[PDB]
Formats: C-alpha cells, structure tokens, sequence
C-alpha cells in the first residue's frame, strides 16, 4: 500500500505482459512509474488508467532513446530509485543450425545490452537514493532450454551480470538483483503456442511442467518486484526463482526427435 | 498490515533472534501466531507484548510435545496455515575429529529431525488449508563452512528436504520454500563470538563476509518469510538467499593453518 | 592403467552396484583396494576375481566394524590415500505421512553417519598421505525427489558436509568431493522397480528422465572417481553430476494425483 | 596414453595458457589436434614440437577464418571428434561507467560468438561421429567478479549455452559440457596483474582465493578437458569447477572503498 511510497521507478517493456505486471505493482505500493516501452499502444493505455504511471517512448537497443528516457525520469521527476530491466524477447523454435550469428547478436541488443546501457546511465543516480537494480532474467538461464540457443545466452549473460553488478555496486549500497520466472502465460507465451501445429497441446504442456500445474502470473512476478525493492534490504545478487518447481524432481527430458532403447536396456 | 490477516502460523524457536524477528514480522501482518520454544522466558515476554501471538512451550525434539503443540493449535484456532521451522542450533568451532557421532546425532535431532516431525503432523491440516512450510536453513548447507561439518550437514539436510516436500505437497497445493541466511546478527551469533579469543574481530570478520559490508537482521529474514508465506504464490521448493552477497565474488579463503606459498609460485 | 598406482583405496558398499564399478575402476588403474560391504557374497567375488581387491566385512553403521576397517587396511597395507563412501539405501516410495522418526533416524545412521564415522577415523591417514575423499551423493540432494523425503535429506546431508569436510582438511591438502549421479541402473534401481505395480514402465520413465534417453551405468560413476582422486588435484568440495542431462530443460512434472486444469486457464 | 587415441580435436586459443595445457593434454591420450589461434608464434612452436598437433592460423570472430577452419580440418582429417572453446579474453580491470557498448559488443564476439559460430559450423560433423564439445567458461560466470560486468556477461552466457547445446544435440549422442576454472596461472593471470601498482601483492591475493592456497595450472584444465571428451559418457550440460575451492565458504568480500561500521553495529 505504502511500501514502496513516492520511489520512483523505470520499468522496461512495461506495455503489456510481465512488465505491465510489475508497473502495475509499484503503482499499487506508492510509486512514481516511468513506463518504458517501444510499444506505444499497451504503455499509452496503462499511463491513461493508472495514475502515477507515465508512459515515455523507448527503445532499450537505442542508446539515445534510453539516455533521453534516464534524463526526462530525472527532469519531470527529480530522482531515481529502481530500475526494473524486463524488455526483452524470446524467438520462436530454432534449431542450432537454424540460428544466424546476425540473428543472435540482435537478440543480445534487446536482452541483454539494453540491460546493460539502461543500467550504466541509470547508476549515477541510483548511487545518490541508494536505489536498486532488478533484472528479469529466466529459469532457462540456469536450465538450459530446447531449441533456444541464442536465447538462452542472453538471459545466462544477464544473470551472471547481475551478480557482477551487485559487486560493482555494494559499496554505494546499490542492490542489483534478478527475477528467474518459469513458466508465465503472458501475450508472448501466448504468441509462441500459436505458432504451433497444436497450440493448445503446447500450452498444457507447459502447464505440465510445474509440479504446481499452472503457469504464473504477471502479478506473481510483480509481487516478487515489489519484494526485492522494498523489502529486500539485505538481498544483492540473488536470483529469485519465480517457477511453480520446475526446476524440481525427475521429468521427461528425452525429446521426440531421441533415439530411446526399449526398457530391456535401460543403461545402453 | 493485512497481507496475512487471521492466517494461523506457528514459529519453533520463536523466542528470541530469527524466529523472534519472524514472529513480529507475521503479526503485523495480521496473522495468530502461535510461538513454540524450549525456552520459556523469551516467548512469555513476546507473548505478553504482541497480542495476536501466544506462546506454548514445545521442545521440537520431543515427538510429544510437538503432537501436543498441533493439537493445541488446532483446539485453540480452529486452523494451520502456516508452519516455520526455525529452531536451530550452531554448535562452537569444531574440527572434524573433535566431533563426535552423539553430538552429530543430538544435531540432527534438533536441526533436521524437528522440523521433520512437525511438518509431518501439520501436513493434514496445511492440506486442508492450502497453507505452506517455511524451513529456516542456512547458507553454509549450500556453500560449506569450517569447523562445523556437523550443523553444515543438517543444513544441507533441510535444504534437500524442502524440495523433496515441495514435490511430495504439490498436488494439495501446499508451497514447501526454505529461506538461507548467510550472517545475521542474533544471540547466538554474539554468544557463538563471545567464545573467541577477539570476539569483536570475529564480528568484523562475520561484516567484511559480506560485500554489502554488515551483516543482516532477523526483521530482514521476517519479511522474506512473510513473503513467502502472502505472496509467493507460484514459489515451491525455493531457496531464498538473505545473505548479502556474502557467496559472490572472490575472497580470503586459505586459513591461517594452511600453508600457502609466497606469489613467486602461483600455482604449486 | 597406472594413473593410481599404489594406492590404498577403501570402498563402502563395494559388493555390488557402483561401488563395485568404483572398485573395478581403481583396480584397473592400479590401486590396492579394500571392498567394505555389509554383504559377504558380492565382496568375497569380486575379491576373489580381482587380485588387488580384498574384501573386510563391515558395517558401516557399527562403529567397531568402521574402527576395524581401518585398523586392519593400515596394519595390513601400510597407508591410505582414498575413501570412497558409497555404502547406502533407498527405500521404496513413502509418503510423508507413510514415513517415521525411527526409520528416518536408521536411514541417516547409513546414508550419512556410516560416512561421517569412516571420514573420521581415516583423516589422520589421509593426512599423512595427501589423500582424498570421494562421496557418492544423489542428484536429488540437489533437487529433490517425490516420495522420498528421507533419503533426500541424508543426500543433501551428504553434498553439504562434502563441502565443509573440503574446507577443514584443504590446510592439510586433502581434497573432499562428492559424485551426484542420476539414474544409474544399479541392483538397487532393478530391486525398486520390480516393487511397482509395472515394474518396466517404470524402468522407461527412470530412462526417459535424461535428454541422453537412457540410464548411466555403474562404471562412469567409477571412470569419474577414479578422475577426482587421481587427475582432479585442484577440485575440492565440488559436486560432479553424472546424470545424462536430467537437470536440463523443462519436463513433465505435475504428479498423476495433481489437479492440473484444462489448457483455457493456463495460470490459475 | 590411448584414452581419445585417433580422435580429431580443434582447439582454440590453443597457442598459450590454458588452451596449451588442453593441446598437450589431448595430445598425451592419442588426439590429433588442430591449433586454432590468432596468434602464429605460440601455435607454431606447439605444432613444431608436439606431433600430431598442427597448427591453423584463425580469428574466431571472422565467420570466414572459421569456416575455413572446419573446411581444412575435414579436408585433412576426415573427421572431427571433439571442439574445445577456448578462445576468450578478459579485459583489464574496468567500472561499470569505464565501459562502453561498443567494448562490450567486441568482447561478446570474443568470448560468446565465435564460441557460437564454430560450434554451429562442426556439428554436422561431431554428429556423424558422436562426437562432444567442450566450453571453457569461467567461475565468475556463475558468482559474479568486481570490476569485470561485460567479461562476467560473457562467460555466463557461455555456460547457459552449454546447457541449450546440450539439449538441442542430446538427440545425436552429442555431448555439450563446459570447465569452469577459477584462478590458472597463466600469462594472461600475468599480463593482468602486472598492470596493477602491486602485481605480486594482487598474485598472492589470487591464491589466498582459494582454500587450497594455490591457483591452478593448464595442465589440471587440460586433464578435466581429457576427462569430459573421453570418459564422461554420461555427462552432458556439466559445469565442472576447477577452482581450488575459491566458492566454499565465507571470505573477506567487503570492497576498500566499501563504507563498513565498525563492529559495535554489526547489521546496521
Ligand atoms: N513469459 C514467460 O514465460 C517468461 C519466462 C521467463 C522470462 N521471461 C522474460 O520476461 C520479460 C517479459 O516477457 P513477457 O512474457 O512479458 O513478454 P511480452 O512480449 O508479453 O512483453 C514484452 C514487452 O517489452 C516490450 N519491448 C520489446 N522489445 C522492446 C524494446 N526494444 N524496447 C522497449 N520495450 C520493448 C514489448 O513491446 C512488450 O510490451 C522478457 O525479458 C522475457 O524474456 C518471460
Ligand atoms: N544467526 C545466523 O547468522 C544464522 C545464519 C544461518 C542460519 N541461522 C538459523 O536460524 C535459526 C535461528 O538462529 P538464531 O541465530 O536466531 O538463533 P538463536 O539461538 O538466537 O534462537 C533460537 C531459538 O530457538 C530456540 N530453540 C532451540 N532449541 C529448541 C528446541 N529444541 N525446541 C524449541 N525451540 C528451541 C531457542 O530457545 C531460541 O529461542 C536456526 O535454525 C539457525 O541455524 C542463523
Ligand atoms: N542407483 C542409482 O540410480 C543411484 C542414484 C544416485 C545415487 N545412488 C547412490 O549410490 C550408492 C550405491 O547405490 P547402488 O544403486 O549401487 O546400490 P546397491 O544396493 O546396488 O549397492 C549398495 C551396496 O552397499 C552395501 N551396503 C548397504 N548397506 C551397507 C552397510 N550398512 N554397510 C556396508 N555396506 C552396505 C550393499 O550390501 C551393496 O553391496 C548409494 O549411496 C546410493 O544412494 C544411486
Ligand atoms: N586464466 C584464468 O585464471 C582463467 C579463469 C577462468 C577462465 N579462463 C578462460 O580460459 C580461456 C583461456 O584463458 P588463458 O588464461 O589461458 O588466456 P591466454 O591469454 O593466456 O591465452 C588465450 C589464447 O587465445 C588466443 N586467442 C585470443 N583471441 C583469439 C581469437 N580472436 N581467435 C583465436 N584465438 C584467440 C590468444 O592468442 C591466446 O593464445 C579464456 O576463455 C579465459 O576467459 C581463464
Ligand atoms: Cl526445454
Ligand atoms: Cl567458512
Ligand atoms: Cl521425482
Ligand atoms: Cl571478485
């Protein structure tokens, strides 16, 4: 209600899905939220609703749309608090030899080194309110994912720079952290599954694999957001796991495409 | 304020340090909480200053006294919502062979053993309730400490144990999560460096373990469980880090028994 | 062939199952190795099929068969360099509600004790020969197993006090590892299976677990012993995964006794 | 000594430091091995003086020198086994505000995507032959590193990518693991150091990191690298720490320019 109280706060990709989740957190703790997205419709329609929530146009791989993002947060609002870096994009299937080094290095423009240039002009004035960085990272980062190379890269890079940050940033008291979410029915996850030849087989499965049996919620992550921000005051470098279990127990890993013995050979 | 209102909770080792900053932190959430500790005069003053929060004196050790415990909670409440497992105990520095397999035993009693007989006997009514467990481990169960290989295995042991009942609760929809601190402040530690040659160049030491440079509080290891417990919904089988920073980065690791070489042999 | 030449090896469990693919793999690369095993058959086999294989009856959970152990592989072979702790049990599958105190407490007597008192007693040997300890835990010590909160917890005992063992006995440049294997098809995975109601069925989900599509087999647990004590001089505390992969990617996780919703209400 | 005898095996970076240990190491089991550096000098002198290791003169971020790479060692060889990803650089050390966008974009070409392209570029072949890829990544990509944001970004996308690898070739038997050492003794640990007012003081602080009291050497990188390609059968999407320990364990990691009370106010 107040626990995050007259902070002000730049959320990336705050237009629709996970981001919209998180703004709409902060809104609903007290903040000022600065939404950022390359969108206009979504971050228009959320800044319209939500008082307290602005919407200023921005491409994250444009490095003067966020230093003309950092300078107007500061100009129209005085200071900055949080950095929420959650823009980001997940290619549909592709195999390895599939993948283009052009199409991986776009990808790392938007995960990660909109993270980064975000973050990096964000710092001076982290330093002064003694704010905090929360990164959206993902479980796959950690896991490994199929038929996701390029993109499961990036969101590795962004975990391992959160912790890098975290160091680099301690003795400001600047806390840096991130968010690993599962499985999270969001327009993106939405998106991918109808790509599918069966989208909504694609959907249970991905209901399937969480002991929970369900995906998460925007609003899950944007309640572990709001967490990590105010709460969190001894946390830095952690990477919260946003998951349903997941990553938990023995599952069917052996894909469709792999060669499997009969149980009379179990062990080759 | 209300995040947690009416929910039933019961905290071991709720007297004093962790577990009594954990009490706190679930009554101004709203909830009843239901102390247990071995020891009677710290929770007879908690009880006593926080209404919301009644005391029952329970060695978690004694399958007796936990089975009365639960079925006070119940006869008393009505319901169980919550269980946090936080009666632990740190034994002085101890070298492998001054150990012994009854002290290790003892330990395990306590550490693992304990928190294992009040989930089991709170399970059928968390089932019921849809409630959750919050095991308080420790950061050493995942990176090692010296001279404790004892309290360092039944860290390890809770740690493990907790994804185990993530899995094993998941189809009731009860979350099983543990939460790790790395050096918090308490009685315990001050007790535990009390027994040094330097106890306050111990307590520097225990601060300069951690890149934010201090260590943490029980209230900061209170809202995290609070969280957990209100709004951590698509959270099972976590590990939640309270440690600031203290597993990042590089640091002073050779023990002044170890002999290192001078840096004109780097690498033996 | 020669990569061990010499050594003294001890090996708990080693009658059957991957201890005896451990004793093979030393054997092989020209350790004198001493089979510890409850069981007389298996041990006096292999001992009398593998010339630098002797077989001593012992119990790992009786502390004068451990003392014993010891005392008669110094007082027989002069020196020890390696101990293998492998002797363990998984009982069949057990609710929470379907487990006890006293079988938990008999089940860390073995999984975690019989490997506490053996490192105990062999330290001052190690010590004077620079040796290493190598611990055969499980992948469910790292991220858990249903219906097995007991031997999940003496695993995760196990992986934890490998580390704090690491870290008291690197001044004396012992090294202290753990092996975390997946499913390895072991007379104890064939005795298991064979308790369920379709005991190959159960035999392909235990192969499907792994993106490799099958089980490893008792002697890559011993190829990778053999590495940590003969090749590895600077790995200490570490957690090798011999798993085919089963910690990877997403997999199908919601149990057959979960309510999981239809794929239109994707989170809940 | 035959223990990979007759495979083929590409290694970058091959001409000095740890990809020299590699080079030796797969050299000594029987490997030939084809020198992939930038650098003519080292690369010539290692195929002078060790046959069966020949040496290609190529720039892993120029797509073409790779190709022609993977072109020549089938064209010579007729088959290709293993690719070690050695080839990576760690800058000086730098702030988060001493970087740039563009530094960051070189390095992920270095450290990420000639990892990436050559990888891409030998898997029709590794999957003709079952063969493996080795990444070498680094500590710091799992635990962070001060003063090294983009180097950290890169090395955790490393070993993510390993794991996305892992899964992707699992269906051809194809193994993807990775090394992650911590402090080697190597001329670019020289190089480094020597750029600091006190290189000897910052050498011995990078062997008081580890509990073992010493940095590693190629050769123990060399012989896990061995080890992964030759008898880790069931070993896919690893992260095998050669550390010496420096992740155990609590060390001194509040920064000297990091503010720290002192201890008569411990936790703030
Ligand atoms: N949905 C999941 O299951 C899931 C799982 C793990 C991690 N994540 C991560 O969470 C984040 C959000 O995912 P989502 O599912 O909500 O996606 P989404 O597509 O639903 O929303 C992403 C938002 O970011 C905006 N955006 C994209 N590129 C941008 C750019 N260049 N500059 C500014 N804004 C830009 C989009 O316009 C959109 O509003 C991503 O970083 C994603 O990788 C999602
Ligand atoms: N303090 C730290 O830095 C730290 C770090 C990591 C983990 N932990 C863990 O947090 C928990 C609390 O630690 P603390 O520092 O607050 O300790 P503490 O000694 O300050 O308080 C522990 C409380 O538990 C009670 N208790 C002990 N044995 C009991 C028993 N048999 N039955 C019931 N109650 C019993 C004690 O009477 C006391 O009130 C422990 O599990 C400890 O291992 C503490
Ligand atoms: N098989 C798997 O898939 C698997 C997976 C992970 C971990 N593990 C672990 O590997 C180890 C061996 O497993 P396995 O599958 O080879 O089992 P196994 O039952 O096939 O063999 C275990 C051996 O240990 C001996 N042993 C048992 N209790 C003993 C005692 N008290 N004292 C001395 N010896 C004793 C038995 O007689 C037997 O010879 C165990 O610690 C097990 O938990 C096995
Ligand atoms: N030395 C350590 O402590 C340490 C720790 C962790 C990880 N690592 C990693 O291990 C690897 C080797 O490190 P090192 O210490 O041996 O370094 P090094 O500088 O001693 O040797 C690296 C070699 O790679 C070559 N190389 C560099 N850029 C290249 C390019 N574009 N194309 C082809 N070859 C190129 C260099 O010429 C050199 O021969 C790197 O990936 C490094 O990040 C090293
Ligand atoms: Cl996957
Ligand atoms: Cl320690
Ligand atoms: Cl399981
Ligand atoms: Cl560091």
């Amino acid at each position: 209600g107040t626990r995050y109280a007259g902070k002000v706060v730049v959320v990336t990709g705050g237009g629709r899905g996970i981001g919209a989740g998180i703004v709409r957190a902060f809104v609903n703790s007290g903040a000022r939220v600065v939404i950022c997205d390359k969108d206009e419709s979504g971050g228009r329609a959320l800044e319209q609703e939500l008082p307290g929530a602005v919407f200023i146009l921005c491409d994250v791989t444009q490095e003067d749309d966020v230093k003309t993002l950092v300078s107007e947060t500061i100009r129209r609002f005085g200071r900055l608090d949080c950095v929420v870096n959650n823009a980001g994009h997940h290619p549909p299937p592709q195999r390895p030899e599939e993948t283009s080094a052009q199409g991986f290095r776009q990808l790392l423009e938007l995960n990660l080194l909109g993270t980064y240039t975000l973050t990096k002009l964000a710092l001076p004035y982290l330093r002064k309110s003694q704010g905090n960085v929360i990164n959206i990272s993902s479980l796959v980062g950690a896991i490994g994912q199929a038929q996701a190379v390029p993109y499961v890269a990036t969101k590795g890079a962004v975990t391992a720079m959160t912790k890098a940050l975290a160091l680099d940033e301690s003795p400001y008291g600047v806390r840096v952290n991130c968010i690993s979410p599962g499985n999270i029915w969001t327009p993106l996850w939405e998106e991918l599954a109808a790509l599918m030849p069966d989208p909504r087989a694609t959907i249970r499965e991905g209901m399937l694999a969480q002991p929970l049996g369900r995906m998460g919620q925007p609003a899950e992550v944007g309640a572990a957001a709001v967490f990590l921000a105010s709460e969190a005051n001894f946390c830095t470098g952690i990477e919260l796991l946003v998951t349903g279990g997941a990553e938990l127990g023995y599952g069917c890993k052996a894909s469709r495409s792999t060669p499997v013995d009969a149980p009379d050979i179990p062990s080759g």
